[PDB]
């Protein structure tokens, strides 16, 4: 197919300064920081995942490096660049707010109707990019969806992407590791159960080893309080045995995008519409010199 022309930019240790840990994990860890490149006078958010060194770790970070770079849409998450240290270390956009997951959970009494609708149609936009793009996610949940801004989300996590989850996961890929674009719609009903419910567990208490036979009896996620039929009706055909069944991507985008036409129509939430969020024209929204910061997203070279 088509020859991939993403430019994977090598970026200098001296050029980035770590401010503080954000999360901590077995790969490693990640940074908030700032990007000072060359001579441009701009400081540039940044998060930086680092890496002990085997060869087998390195090798799963550049693949993830390779699809991350190859991405650009703005609802996904791009790679600004790499660190080849002794370490080696990813570069990427801020997402202040962090996980949707988190944030759903942390912020339920002022998430209304027209947030969570509009996180829908976003994430299937970053989906169906992926999907013109021929990017199997095979890992789309709450906690893969970063939060740049309450108004704004991308879908990141590519150390799955291709051209175990068990409760986000599409039958046919628990049963047979079949990955389809199919079976991240599968994932993308999940993901949307989870912002429905402020950030309830799929399937809690039932172990991943019973979920396979759970599905296969007809069982699936239940209703959500504050969904209407509409709304369910469309997770459910996400959940469908047959993968072709299931909506696509882009019905995905204009079915919630009507939705979020008249969002209190679609999603009962009591206090909803006098409910707020963080917004740009906020004060204080925007700790170090404040002076020629710029977004990720406004630096192109
Ligand atoms: C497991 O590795 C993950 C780490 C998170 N990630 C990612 N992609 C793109 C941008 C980005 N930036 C980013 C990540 C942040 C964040 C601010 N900004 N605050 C927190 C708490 N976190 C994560 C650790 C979830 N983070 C995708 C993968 F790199």
């Amino acid at each position: 197919e088509a020859p991939n022309q993403a430019l994977l930019r090598i970026l200098k240790e001296t050029e980035f300064k770590k401010i503080k840990v954000l999360g901590s994990g077995a790969f490693g860890t990640v940074y908030k920081g700032l990007w000072i490149p060359e001579g441009e006078k701009v400081k540039i958010p940044v998060a930086i995942k680092e890496l002990a060194t085997s060869p087998k770790a390195n090798k799963e970070i550049l693949d993830e490096a390779y699809v991350m770079a190859s991405v650009d849409n703005p609802h996904v998450c791009r790679l600004l660049g790499i660190c080849l240290t002794s370490t080696v270390q990813l570069i990427m956009q801020l997402m202040p707010f962090g996980c949707l997951l988190d944030y759903v959970r942390e912020h339920k009494d002022n998430i209304g109707s027209q947030y969570l609708l509009n996180w829908c149609v976003q994430i299937a936009k970053g989906m169906n990019y992926l999907e013109d793009r021929r990017l199997v996610h095979r890992d789309l949940a709450a906690r893969n969806v970063l939060v740049k801004t309450p108004q704004h989300v991308k879908i990141t996590d590519f150390g799955r992407a291709k051209l175990v989850p068990i409760k986000w996961m599409a039958l046919e890929s628990i049963l047979h590791r079949i990955y389809t674009h199919q079976s991240d719609v599968w994932s993308y009903g999940v993901t949307v159960w989870e912002l429905m419910t402020f950030g309830s567990k799929p399937y809690d208490g039932i172990p991943a080893s019973e979920i396979s036979s759970i599905l296969e009896k007809g069982e699936r996620l239940p209703q959500p309080p504050i969904c209407t039929i509409d709304v369910y009706m469309i997770m459910v055909k996400c959940w469908m045995i047959d993968a072709d069944s299931r909506p696509k991507f882009r019905e995905l985008i204009i079915e919630f995008s009507k939705m979020a036409r008249d969002p209190q129509r679609y999603l009962v939430i009591q206090g909803d519409e006098r409910m707020h969020l963080p917004s740009p024209t906020d004060s204080n929204f925007y700790e170090e010199d404040m002076d020629d910061v710029v977004d990720a997203d406004e630096y192109l070279i």
